[PDB]
DNA sequence: GCGCGTACGTGCGTTTAAGCGGTGCTAGAGCTGTCTACGACCAATTGAGCGGCCTTCGGCACCGGGATTCTGATGGGCGGCCGCGTAT
């Protein structure tokens, strides 16, 4: 029942190195996230500081 | 008792491999069947084994005889006693 990270579908960046770090992945990059407990057509591109603390967070760190 | 520290329990997510029932294959247990070697049994003779009884040399620790070293009464000779004592 609760609105949480389910998959990772797509990925692109936000704003328009060597080796970007989680940083740049949080302020240059936005994600493509599909929700648990909903249908894939309600896909949104957060990323971190949009959504704040969710349920699942370790899977979008891997990928 | 108390206080500091940290490690181990509880959670979620990721991940890895047990358990399920499906088939195939043949090895190794279990059965089976004939022979005969090896163990039980009975016999008769013999000495290893047990009770009965007292053995001898070597090793621990107490010992043995003879020369030699240290302590004690002995003794003439050089000195000191100053105080009673006989002679003029």
């Amino acid at each position: 029942d609760f609105h949480g990270i389910d998959i990772v579908i797509n990925h692109r960046l936000k704003t328009s190195k060597t080796v970007p770090d989680l940083n740049n992945c949080k302020e240059n990059y936005e994600f493509l996230i599909k929700w648990t407990d909903e249908s894939h057509l309600h896909n949104t591109w957060e990323t971190y500081e949009s959504i704040g603390q969710v349920r699942g967070l370790k899977r979008l760190d891997n990928y």
